[PDB]
């Protein structure tokens, strides 16, 4: 936590670069008050930063706003300056990557009115070899008033629990919880899942049909696919599997939860995963409720995939899950 001798520290900072003794600064000078209080973020970090601040686009920051980033950075580990000196206590350039990526935790924030989700990813391949893949995810209620949340990320864990050789029968599961770093009638404890999803991928076009159950409020649910048309697939079925509903994540009371306040109507996503090595995806979502049961009507484009590469050669393992771990709380912590 922060105490008082930081904030008034951070406050001293700020109140240099509040030139117009109004309360801001500019979100152009950001890194500048960092580097005068020791620090070196990257710029990656800094757009991150920026992203925490910039809902409505009027480029200032004023001290609550600094404090609230301040409090995530102490917070925080994963910065790319902390984990290189770590290492420089005593080739881990890779390591360093995949520790500052945070693969699988999305960050949620609004740019121009839209709830947008942006994570890093990366495929496991054969052989230990790690495939980059940038997701962005554009989020829109069906009903008009749906307040939109602010700032937070949702740390995802995606596996396969079972398949059969050909990959024509899949059972899935996924475990996603929200926080910011630092019960809706809609919405049942046990609720079921169906899902048709129609796609393309390098010209091969499939049909895949989802059954499943989750637990909203827990962030947790499992699915059975099975392959209905455009079986045996020829590529990689890893790349499908985080389009097979982000009202699955277990939300605290202090983050607003716009998944589940868009339903009983519904909501739906599109997305955008670009791979290292051109490969590219558009895939798309929508979802409807029909009592304690969603549907799930899903859109997947996939081209631009190396005929050699390890989607289109079937080489992929898992989605690899984030190099830094929370160590929880004790359990006399809670």
């Amino acid at each position: 936590q922060l105490t008082e001798e930081q904030i008034a520290e951070f406050k001293e900072a700020f109140s240099l670069f509040d030139k117009d003794g109004d309360g801001t600064i500019t979100t152009k000078e950001l890194g500048t008050v960092m580097r005068s209080l020791g620090q070196n973020p990257t710029e990656a970090e800094l757009q991150d930063m920026i992203n925490e601040v910039d809902a409505d686009g009027d480029g200032t920051i004023d001290f609550p706003e600094f404090l609230t980033m301040m409090a995530r950075k102490m917070k925080d580990t994963d910065s790319e300056e902390e984990i290189r000196e770590a290492f420089r206590v005593f080739n881990y350039e890779e390591f360093v990557q995949m520790m500052t990526a945070k693969l699988e935790c999305e960050k949620m924030y609004v740019r121009d009115g839209v709830l947008t989700g942006d994570i890093h990813m990366a495929l496991l391949l054969e052989g230990n070899a790690h495939y980059r893949c940038d997701f962005r995810t554009t989020y829109k209620a069906k009903e008009k008033g749906v307040k939109l949340p602010g700032y937070h990320f949702v740390d995802h864990c995606i596996e396969i629990l079972s398949h059969d050789k050909d990959y024509n029968k899949v059972k899935l599961y996924e475990h996603a919880v929200a926080h910011s770093g630092l019960m809706v009638s809609a919405i049942k404890p046990d609720m079921k899942i169906k899902l048709r999803m129609e796609g393309n991928v390098n010209g091969h076009h499939f049909v895949i049909d989802g059954d499943g159950t989750g637990k909203p409020y827990e962030g947790k649910q499992t699915m059975d696919l099975e392959v209905k048309e455009g079986g045996p697939l020829p590529f990689a079925f890893d790349i499908l599997t985080t389009a097979f509903n982000r009202v699955f994540v277990k939300y605290p009371d202090n983050i607003q939860d716009y998944f589940k306040q868009s339903f009983p109507k519904g909501y739906s996503w599109e997305r955008s995963m670009t791979f290292e090595d051109g490969g590219i995806c558009y895939a798309r979502n929508d979802i409807t409720m029909e009592g304690d049961t969603f549907y799930n009507k899903v859109r997947f484009y996939g081209t631009n995939f190396p005929a050699n590469g390890p989607v289109m050669q079937k080489k992929t393992l898992k989605w690899m899950p984030s190099w830094t771990r929370s160590s929880r709380r004790k359990w006399n912590k809670t």
